[PDB]
């Protein structure tokens, strides 16, 4: 499926540029055309666990009518669980999933795997490794894709969102390695052919952000493509 994307800080949609404090009625537009799942990054949380924007997230999912991920520096196990008592459908774990793999683990244990999302970035290395890393100003982390998927396999992983940050051979690879997890690509829509080029490689779900927010094109125009 598609899924349409808004990154927020202190209610404000972002890329730094600014679209405005209206994400609800963005969200609600996104789900009028079509779309199944929304991506939210809480940009102010993962700066601060203390001002998570707990009060608008909750706003937000109570205005739609689709399952929402939601992530953005969720760091402990009473993050996961705010998110998800606010009404959050599941929770994108991003370094924490990197650093504390026995810990995540033991929240697919508590929660479920339909709760959780693992979000990878990656770069393709000078040798062709797909390397993990936390973030794109960051080095690799020393542990690739596939041994980290393979770390969280026993505990039933389903949902992996994975960025490329080095930057569709990728994903196709992966897909086919591990066809019993649904994976997300993230980054690199500029246009409606960048969904097409996706469409046969296996991918389960497309997150889509900054091209819907730049007019390239529409919710609608996506899921049409995607479903051919």
């Amino acid at each position: 499926m598609i899924i349409p994307a808004l990154d927020l800080i202190g209610g404000t949609v972002v890329r730094q540029r600014d679209y405005g404090n209206d994400p609800l009625p963005r969200l609600q537009d996104y789900a009028a055309q079509g779309a199944g799942v929304l991506h939210l990054v809480d940009l102010t949380g993962a700066k601060d666990p203390a001002k998570r924007q707990i009060p608008l997230i909750k706003t937000l999912v109570a205005g739609v009518n689709v399952p929402v991920q939601v992530g953005g520096g969720v760091r402990t196990e009473e993050d996961v669980a705010a998110l998800l008592k606010a009404g959050v459908a599941r929770v994108v774990i991003g370094s924490t999933a990197v650093k504390s793999p026995d810990v995540v683990k033991g929240w697919f244990e508590r929660f479920g795997a339909q709760a959780l999302v693992l979000a990878l970035d990656v770069r393709i290395d000078e040798h062709g490794t797909k390397q993990v890393a936390v973030s794109g100003w960051q080095e690799n982390s020393g542990v690739s894709l596939e041994q980290l998927v393979e770390t969280y396999l026993p505990v039933g992983l389903k949902h992996v969102l994975c960025t490329d940050i080095s930057r569709v051979s990728l994903y196709e690879e992966v897909c086919a390695r591990y066809p019993q997890i649904a994976f997300q690509s993230s980054g690199g829509i500029g246009d409606i052919d960048d969904i097409a080029a996706l469409r046969g490689t296996g991918v389960r779900g497309v997150i889509v952000g900054r091209a819907l927010l730049e007019g390239k094109f529409t919710v609608k125009e996506a899921i049409q493509c995607w479903q051919n």
